[PDB]
C-alpha cells in the first residue's frame, strides 16, 4: 500500500485507489474539544507510526444553512435531513475534526517535489469539509497535462465553533480560530508534505466562496508576512469567489450580538464566566445554541453570523484596508467569478417586494450605511428587472421585483466588485481575472454561485479548462498559460486599462473580456467599503 | 407480536410499532418477471404461514422523472442518485413488488370489523410506492377521533412495467397493468382484511395525483361494476388532485409511439414477437429503455409516456365520455385539488418564452387540438403574468413570460378543471369538493401540487383537518361533517349551483367558496374534451 514518513518519522499507510494514492484522516491538531473548544489549535501531539489513512474523517460540526432564532419550515426540513441516519451515516461531523487529506498521482514516490495544490472549503463559514471536494479530477487532469499535482485539503472548525466572535473572545486572543486551523494545516504541509512528494516550497493555496475568501485572508495574515520556520508557506494563490471579508472587527456591533444570543441559546447566560460555561456544555447543546443562530439560507443571507473579523492581532485591521496599504504577502494570484453571484442569496428574501421593503433590508443588513449611502446604493442597483441578476435576461426571473436587484447587491458586494477592489490596489504579483457566464440561461439561478465546483470536481465541462487546466499550469509555472489554452490569458493590471483583461468562459468556450461593468455599482459599494461591513 | 390469519387460514406476524401495528410486505401476486412482464397480474398462489412482514418491501422499478431520449444534466443528476448505493439501501427497487400493506390501531383484533381507508399512492404513474406515504398520522388521528381506522395501501407496476401500451399490449389485452394490480389488491382486502380487523364492506379508496386518477379509474372500471363475488370493492372514494385521465385508447398514437421508443432502445426492434423479446430482456436493459423515453418532469411533462388508458376492455372508452354517460360505480366521493398544482410542472417547459412558442407547445402536447381550439384555449389562458398560476400573484412569479400561463393550462386539463368535469356530470353519490390555498404566497410554487401529502402523513397544519380528521369521518360514516369541522363542508351538486359549494383551506383554517373561476378556460379545455388528449 502508499506509504509515506512525517517529518517526525513516523511512517503512515494510505489508500491506491489506482486513480490517485490518498492518505485521508491525518489529525493535525489535537481535538478542540470541551477546554479547549474556540481556542487556536494545538498541534498534534502524538504518534501515527504504523496507522492507516484510507477513508476521510467526520466533517467539523455543521449549521442548518436555515438555522435562525425563528421557527420555519425550512429551518425544519434540513433539520430533519442533517438529523438522519442516513446523513449521518454519509457525512458524520464531530467537533473531533481536524484533519488533513493528501491526495498524489499514482505512482508518486517521496521526493518527486511535485507542486502543491492546497484546497480550503467553502461552505458559507458555517457548513463543509474536504469529504465533499473530491480532488481526483483534478489530479487525474494534472497527469494528462504533464503537470502532476499533490493535492492538499485542509480540515478547519466552522460557525460557532470556527469563527464565535464578540469581547470575550478578543480578549482571550481567540479571534479566527477556523483560520488559525487552515494556518496550522499550512504549517503542517510545509513539514510534512515533503515525504509524500510534494516541494513545500511550490505550494499555491486555493478555495471557492468561503474558502477562496480565507485564501485573501492567508494573504493578509500577520499584515502579509507569510513566513514559517525562515520561508514562504505558499507561493501563489487562487481565489474562485471571494476576496475581502467586508466585516466589523471580533469585538464590534454584531459578532457581540451574535454571541450574546450563542449564550443564552446555550443555558449560559447567567454565567460570569460564559466561554467556560460554553466549553462545559454538551456537544448537542451547543449544535442546538448555533441552530438558533441565523445560517447564510435565513433571511439576514450573506449577514453572516459566523466569518472572520478583523481581531487586532492576526488580521490587525478593517481588509479593505489592509489591501489599500499594502499589507499583504507577495506572490501571484487568479481570482474570479461566477457571472451571477447572489441569486441563490436573494432566495433568502423573497417576502421583500416593494422599494420600501428593499431599502429597509438594506438599512438592516448594513447597519453602518447612511441614508445618503443607500440612496446612492438604490440608484446604482435600480428596481428595473432587467439590470439585475441573472444579468442580461431582461423581464426573466421576476420572481418579485426586487429579487434581480437584491442579488445583485449581494453578489458585487461579497464577491465581484470585492475581487475588482482587490485587484485594483493589490500589486504583490502578477494577477489574472476570470468571468464565468457558462450557464447563461439558465432559469432563476443563471451563472450561479459555485458552480464552478462541479465543473472543477464532478463534471467535465467547457470552464473545467479553467478550473483545471489553468489552475493546475499555474500552480506548476505560475503562469496560467502554460497549460496551452485554446485563447491567451491577459494579465490584469487595473479594471481601467486598455485592453481585455478577464478570461470569460461561455459554453462554448474561452474568450476575452472586459472589468468595465456596473461601474456606479463599484463606486456606491466600494467608496467607503467599510459603510457596508456586517 | 401482531399477528392476523388470513382467508386461506395462514397466519403472519406483523410489527407492534406502538403508535400502529404493521404488516408491511404481503404478497398479494406473483412476482410479474419474465415472462409475466407486462400481463394481468396472477394472484398469489404460495403459504405464507408462519411468517413475518415488518418491513417494506422494494418499491416497483422508477422512471427517471427527467428521464428522455435526449441528453441533459437533470436527467444525468438524478439518475445519479437514484442509482446511489445511498439511495438504493433506502429505496430498493424490484420488478418483484406486488405487495400489500396493513397498518392498524394498537390493540386492534380480527373482528373489529374497523373502516378500511385503502391508499393509492401518486407518482406520475412512473415512480413511487407505499413506503413514502406513512400511515402513522392518519391511523393516530382516527384514534383520537373515535373513529379508528385501519390503512391499507398497495403497491403496483409504474412506468413501462405497469402501462405500456400500443398495438401489441391492446391485442394481448394487457393494457392498464398496473392498474389490474391496484385491482386485484382490492380483491385481496375483499377477502382478507376481516383477519385484521376490517370490514371489507366499509372499504374508501383514496389518493393523491395519479393515485387520484386512479380512484377515478376505479369507478369507471368495468363501466362501473364495481363487485367481486357479487360484493362492491369499496362504498366510498377520495380523489386528491385528479379525476379522469385525459388519454386516447392503449393502441393510439403516442401509446404506440412510446411502444416503438421502448421497444428499440430495449434492442428489440427487430424482433417479430416484440412483447416476448421484452420479457426475455434483463432488468437493467428495461430500465434503461425506461429511462430513454420521457419522465414527467421532462420537456413532454404531463404529456406522460406511461398512464391509463381505455382499453376497450376495463376501461371501455374515453374516461369523459364515460363519466357523461353514467359508466361508474353510485359511491360517494370527495374530490379536490391545491389552487395552484401546474406550477412544478411549468417549471419543465422555462425554453418556452414566447407566445409563438408557447403556441407550438400546446400543438405538441395537443396533437388533436385544431388551430381553433389552441386559439380559444390561449385567449382563455392569456400571456397576462397576473392571470395564471400562482393564482392571485399579480406581476410576481413571472420566470418567463409563459410559465404562469402554461401552469395554469396544465393545471387546469390535468386536475383542477377536470375535477369540475367530474363533479357536473356524476350522480353516483354525494358529492364534496375542496380547494386548498394554504401556501399562499410561497414563491413560485404556490400551493403546489402534492403539498397536502406533508399535512396528509408527516406534518401537522391547517390542512390536516380535511386531509386527516375530514378523511377520516368519510370513511366512517359517509359524511365528511361527522369529524366536527369548525365549518360545514356544504354538498356539491354542480359548478352553477347557488351558493358556496367549495370546502376551503388557507393557512389560518377553513372557509367556504365557490366552483365558479376560470369558466372561460373551463369552457376552452371541456367542450370537446378528447380535443386536449394525450
Ligand atoms: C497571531 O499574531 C500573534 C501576535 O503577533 C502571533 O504571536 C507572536 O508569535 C511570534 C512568533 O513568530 C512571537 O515571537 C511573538 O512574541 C508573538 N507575539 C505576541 C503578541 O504574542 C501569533 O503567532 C499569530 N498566530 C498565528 C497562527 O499566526
Ligand atoms: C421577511 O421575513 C423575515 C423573516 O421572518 C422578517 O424578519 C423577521 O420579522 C420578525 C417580525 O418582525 C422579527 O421578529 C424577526 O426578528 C425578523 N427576522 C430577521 C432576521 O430580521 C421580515 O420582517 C420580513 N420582511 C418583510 C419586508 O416583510
Ligand atoms: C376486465 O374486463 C374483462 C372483460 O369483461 C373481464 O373478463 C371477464 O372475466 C370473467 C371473470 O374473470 C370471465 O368469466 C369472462 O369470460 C371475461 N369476459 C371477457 C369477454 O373477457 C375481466 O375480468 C376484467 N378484469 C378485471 C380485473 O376486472
Ligand atoms: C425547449 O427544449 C426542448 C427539449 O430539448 C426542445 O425540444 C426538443 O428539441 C430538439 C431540437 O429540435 C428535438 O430534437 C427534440 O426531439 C425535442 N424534444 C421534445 C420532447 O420535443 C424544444 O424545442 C425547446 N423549445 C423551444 C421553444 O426552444
Ligand atoms: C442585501 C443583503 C446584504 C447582506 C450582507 C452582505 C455583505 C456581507 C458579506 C459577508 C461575506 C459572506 C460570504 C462569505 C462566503 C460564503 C457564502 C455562502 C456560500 C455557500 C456555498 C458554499 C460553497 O459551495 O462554497
Ligand atoms: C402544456 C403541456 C400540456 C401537457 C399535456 C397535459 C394533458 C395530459 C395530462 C395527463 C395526466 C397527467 C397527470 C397524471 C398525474 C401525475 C402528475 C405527476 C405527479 C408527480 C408527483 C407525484 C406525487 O407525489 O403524487
Amino acid at each position: 500500500a502508499p506509504t509515506a514518513k512525517l517529518a517526525n518519522g513516523d511512517t503512515i499507510t494510505g489508500l491506491n485507489a489506482i486513480i490517485n494514492e490518498a492518505f485521508l484522516g491525518i489529525p493535525f491538531a489535537e481535538p478542540p474539544v470541551g477546554n479547549l473548544r474556540f481556542k487556536d489549535p494545538v498541534p498534534y501531539s502524538g504518534s501515527l507510526n504504523g496507522q492507516k489513512f484510507t477513508s476521510y474523517g467526520p466533517s467539523c460540526m455543521q449549521q442548518n444553512p436555515e438555522g435562525t432564532f425563528e421557527e420555519n419550515l425550512g429551518k425544519t426540513a434540513l433539520d430533519l435531513v442533517m438529523q438522519s441516519k442516513v446523513f449521518q451515516a454519509v457525512l458524520p461531523q464531530s467537533e473531533d475534526c481536524l484533519t488533513i487529506n493528501v491526495v498524489r498521482p499514482p505512482g508518486t514516490k517521496a521526493g518527486a517535489n511535485l507542486p502543491v495544490m492546497l484546497w480550503i472549503f467553502g461552505g458559507g463559514f458555517e457548513i463543509g469539509s474536504p469529504t465533499i471536494f473530491p480532488p481526483a479530477q483534478m489530479v487525474t487532469k494534472s497527469v494528462l497535462m504533464g503537470k502532476p499535482i499533490i493535492h492538499v485539503a485542509v480540515n478547519y472548525r466552522v460557525a460557532s465553533w470556527g469563527f464565535l466572535a464578540g469581547d470575550d473572545i478578543k480578549a482571550e486572543g481567540s479571534g479566527n480560530a477556523g483560520l488559525k486551523d487552515q494556518r496550522l494545516g499550512m504549517q503542517w504541509v510545509a513539514d510534512n508534505i515533503a515525504g509524500f512528494g510534494g516541494d513545500p516550497s511550490k505550494v499555491t493555496i486555493f478555495g471557492e466562496s468561503a474558502g477562496s475568501m480565507s485564501v485573501l485572508c492567508h494573504l493578509i495574515w500577520n499584515d502579509g508576512d507569510n513566513t514559517y520556520k525562515g520561508k514562504p508557506l505558499f507561493r501563489a494563490g487562487i481565489m474562485q469567489s471571494g476576496a475581502m471579508v467586508p466585516s466589523d472587527p471580533v469585538d464590534g456591533t454584531y459578532g457581540n450580538e451574535i454571541y450574546d444570543l450563542f449564550v443564552s441559546s446555550a443555558g449560559c447566560g447567567s454565567a460570569s464566566d460564559k466561554l467556560a460555561c460554553l466549553r462545559s456544555a454538551s456537544s448537542d447543546t451547543l449544535l442546538d445554541a448555533t441552530n438558533n443562530t441565523p445560517g447564510f439560507l435565513a433571511y439576514s443571507s450573506l449577514r453572516l453570523s459566523y466569518l472572520p473579523r478583523p481581531d487586532g492581532k492576526n488580521i490587525t485591521d478593517d481588509m479593505y484596508k489592509l489591501v489599500r496599504d499594502g499589507k499583504y504577502a507577495s506572490v501571484p494570484v487568479i481570482i474570479g467569478d461566477q457571472n451571477d453571484e447572489g441569486t441563490i442569496f436573494g432566495l433568502s428574501s423573497l417576502n421583500v417586494t416593494t422599494n420600501a421593503q428593499a431599502r429597509a433590508y438594506f438599512k438592516q443588513s448594513f447597519i453602518h450605511a447612511s441614508d445618503a449611502e443607500i440612496d446612492t446604493l438604490m440608484a446604482a442597483y435600480p428596481q428595473d428587472i432587467t439590470q439585475g441578476s441573472p444579468f442580461d435576461t431582461g423581464i426573466f426571473n421576476a420572481i418579485t421585483p426586487q429579487f434581480k436587484r437584491i442579488s445583485a447587491v449581494l453578489g458585487d458586494l461579497a464577491f465581484i466588485h470585492a475581487r475588482r477592489y482587490f485587484l485594483n490596489h493589490f500589486q504583490g504579483g502578477t494577477k489574472y481575472s476570470f468571468l464565468s457566464k457558462q450557464l447563461s440561461g439558465l432559469p432563476i439561478m443563471g451563472t450561479f454561485h459555485a458552480n464552478d465546483i462541479v465543473w472543477q470536481d464532478y463534471l467535465l465541462g467547457s470552464g473545467s479548462v479553467i478550473y483545471n487546466n489553468a489552475f493546475i499550469a499555474f500552480a506548476t509555472d505560475l503562469d496560467p498559460n502554460t497549460a496551452g489554452l485554446l485563447v491567451n490569458w491577459p494579465k490584469y493590471t487595473s479594471s481601467s486599462q486598455s485592453g481585455n483583461n478577464l478570461m470569460m468562459i461561455n459554453a462554448l468556450g474561452l474568450y476575452t473580456g472586459k472589468d468595465n461593468f456596473r461601474t456606479a455599482g463599484y463606486d456606491a459599494l466600494m467608496t467607503n467599503p467599510s459603510s457596508f461591513f456586517v
